[PDB]
């Protein structure tokens, strides 16, 4: 099991020096650093081909993940939305190739995070979507990439809060380059039963987020990693496996995730670092 | 231990025939109601003495929740606000006092749910709420009402997050009608620990909310009861527990609660009641 | 979906008793079932028998029952005349069995119980003998109608079998349709690296089921994992039934081979006993239930 | 937060040759080794300082942990068994200060593990042995050591069970070197709560054993390791921790903790030095803050 981490742990926005952190989390042991998509479209070629080689030149594997905004969702009612989304999945995904990603993640089905003075359509907007998705899967099979989608809990998105959601979407769509997608801390509000959940996302699963109740690095909370380690084993988990902890005030991050007190209690970067390798030694230890 | 319900795990809006469900819920074997505050301004002074004569009748004791609207915000830098919130809450206490209730919960301390797409002034929000809530107090001790104010995730709110922040908070009021109120549902994201932020609360604690993680009724899902009731223990808590599930789609609770899936999965009023009836057996015997 | 019963030892000190007196009191309390002791069965005449069984169905209550073997009961014994012995109280115990309308036996049935450590042990031999044993009684259950379940106990009671997979392996072993598994949450608390992963291992050979807290208490206030159980059977598609053990008190024979050392009912006179075990019996179908 | 492993976790009976653990331990990172008081009276004096040299040269602190016979018990009707008991008490004390040893643990109120076959007398052995500790905790005031009584299940001892039975015999001996001492894999059987059984102890808890529910080392079984990190920070735990894995068939130590498969799985010496390590990473990342 590959396992990694998600940059923002550091920062605030969504963009940074991914060279920077690349170089960081392999000297920390990670196999995956997770970078932000939204920085990428900005990318000239040969920026994308130095990510690329920095990344071969630390052993890390790279990863993204992708809240999309409102012009880029694909459940869109208006049709000029979902054209322009469709091309931005299309553009994005050719450069994910360029850069040897073979996977992506997030709200790919919808927008992240939800604005809920809209009025929701869940049925409108989830047909709309599974059409979508299955349109820029053929991109993603082409570029060899898993366009991953994330379980959410209610207060981010609408349409898929449990793993059996996503699990009929993707059935739904029915491309093999679209799984499912967990992460921890969403589980953690909606489902009845974690194992549960992971052994209903079976063979679907092709990525795991993983942080405490609460975000914090994953170990010291009441996150079930035992149980959740047994569950991978029960499904044949082949995937990498993430830590996507949010311990920071400040920031586009910290207002997006709704950090409102110093999770971190004080940390500067040498803590940060401490914290996250520790964790990493935990995930290794307790989920395989 | 004096146990109850919250009405609207069978109805959809803030307000709905109270004398209805004290009816019901004596039936199944409650000991509390609780009701939305909402409609009780506009009670005439009949309706105030027959719902009483109601709950008396019936051996039930009533509470109150309250999530406030924008304009009844006691954090709200704008005074005019701030004045009309205060209007609001003296009057509201007033007919509690007459209504015989002893307890009002919720985001009294702001308003619910959170627009977050205002600007957030978390520290000039709390100093405002501290010395807003200090004057309410007095109101609420002359009408004999524990002033409760609720702990809730970081979707539903900014202010109070964790029981610490609760305490520090009622701390600051400093004055004894002003109480911590807890909630498994948003305790389940925030906290480190469950018994620890119950034991945190201590005497500060004046009424605790119950639901499972994903607000189904208590007993079949992840919350750690039996953790709850030794911590209730732990604290020589004195006051009462009332379930707030919430399984059904629709209406303005359906979209506050954000239910998004018909997780009562197909239950008509007997089933709910039913249910409800299961986890207050549950409840009286594991949490003592 | 699954019958529910409790152990009248719960409320005696003897592995024996007026069973009935509790089938009346358990049927008021709500369960389905009574398991009672099989240590006194060999001395009941023909219509003590009829009139245990005519209490039962009466009462609406099923009965099972529960044994733990003496050492001259031992099935596995190296000694060739213990195992003759053995063979002959179980075949006669079964046909008692038959009569009374019971179709369960459940316990330490493949050895005895309490075991005596102070005799070394041979298991790879005693396992041998074992399941030859097993075998041949099997052959005379299944002519009664009765499932022979074998219990996964604890180390500190037994030595065979103390994991669902070491039972599963013993009952693979024996190859015989009547014969099953037997689980019991306060042994699989000590033993198992995982709950349902061990109620997911015994899967089809699942055939009974015992129930009661870490330390021997009603279940639901204490620190087993009954909401993990319930999905657990869920998967398996458990069809039985599940018999709560509680053992809360001192004294006798019961709370001298259970090893209650203190008072855990922390004074329960009967009226209490019988309260915590509705509680528990309505906790039990409440949480392990779908 | 001082960290630390049983030496048994690596052999089959109740000795060994401490010098070769002290240095396997030190390198795989450990704080603490711990040793069986057993192979201790036979040491002449000159063994002892080998043995202080070799650990304090590699920067280990010793403790003792010792499952006392039926001749050492201290709660026995018979006086001359309480008389040796003392004698072994006292003896083996002035041996663990000329070691620099300041905790020795284990059921020293009575003796391991018990022959149940004899006739029990909770009652009179406890009122005994509370008397008979208290003397012998003189002479554990004298040789600074910390003489810490270890709760266990039922099945291998009937006087003290629980943390709060362990408490009040404690404050019934009533003397500062007494400490009440618990272990994860006897909680996990008696408790109602975990972190409640710790918090029971309080300052009265002197040591903590670890190990899984059924004694694998500390970090991919059932055992709710966060809830006791959380009760040691609520009573401000100072102590030492020490695994005290088991999950080898055979011998003595096999036969007393009555391992009857192999739940090492085929471990070699390298294996089980690996498991303890991560397992030693597991317990201070968890365990401590
Ligand atoms: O968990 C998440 C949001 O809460 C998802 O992984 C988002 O796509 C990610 O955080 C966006 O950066
Ligand atoms: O838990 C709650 C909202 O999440 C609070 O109790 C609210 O005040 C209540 O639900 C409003 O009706
Ligand atoms: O769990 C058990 C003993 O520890 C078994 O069920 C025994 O056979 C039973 O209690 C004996 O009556
Ligand atoms: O846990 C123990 C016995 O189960 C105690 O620590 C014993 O004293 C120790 O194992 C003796 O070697
Ligand atoms: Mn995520
Ligand atoms: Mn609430
Ligand atoms: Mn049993
Ligand atoms: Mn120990």
């Amino acid at each position: 099991m590959k396992h990694g981490i998600y940059y923002a742990y550091w920062e605030q926005e969504w963009e940074a020096d991914y060279k920077y952190y690349i170089e960081k989390v392999a000297k920390l042991g990670f196999d995956i650093l997770e970078i932000a998509a939204s920085p990428l479209p900005f990318y000239s070629d040969i920026q994308i081909n130095e990510l690329k080689a920095c990344a071969h030149g630390n052993g890390i594997t790279l990863t993204v993940g992708h809240g999309p905004s409102a012009e880029q969702n694909l459940s869109s009612p208006d049709p000029d939305i979902r054209k322009n989304a469709k091309a931005f999945y299309t553009d994005l995904l050719k450069r994910l190739y360029k850069l040897d990603v073979h996977l992506i993640g997030g709200a790919l089905y919808s927008y992240w995070p939800i604005d809920y003075t809209k009025t929701i359509d869940k049925k409108g907007d989830w047909e709309r979507s599974v059409e979508s998705v299955r349109e820029v899967a053929k991109v993603a099979e082409a570029c060899g990439v898993d366009f991953c989608l994330e379980v959410l809990n209610r207060f981010e998105n609408y349409l898929i809060n449990t793993a059996q959601e996503g699990v009929d979407f993707v059935k739904q769509v029915d491309h093999n380059n679209v799984k499912v997608m967990l992460d921890t801390f969403h589980m953690n509000i909606e489902e009845d039963s974690i194992g549960g959940a992971i052994r209903t996302a079976g063979s679907y699963l092709g990525h795991l987020h993983t942080g405490e109740c609460n975000r914090k690095v994953p170990g010291r909370g009441r996150i079930p990693w035992v149980e959740i380690g047994e569950a991978l084993a029960d499904i044949g988990y082949n995937g990498s496996v993430v830590m996507e902890p949010f311990v920071r005030m400040g920031g586009t991050v910290g207002s997006n995730i709704k950090v409102w007190r110093d999770i971190s209690n004080g940390a500067d970067e040498k803590m940060l670092d401490r914290e996250a390798q520790a964790a990493l030694d935990f995930s290794r230890y307790v989920l395989e």
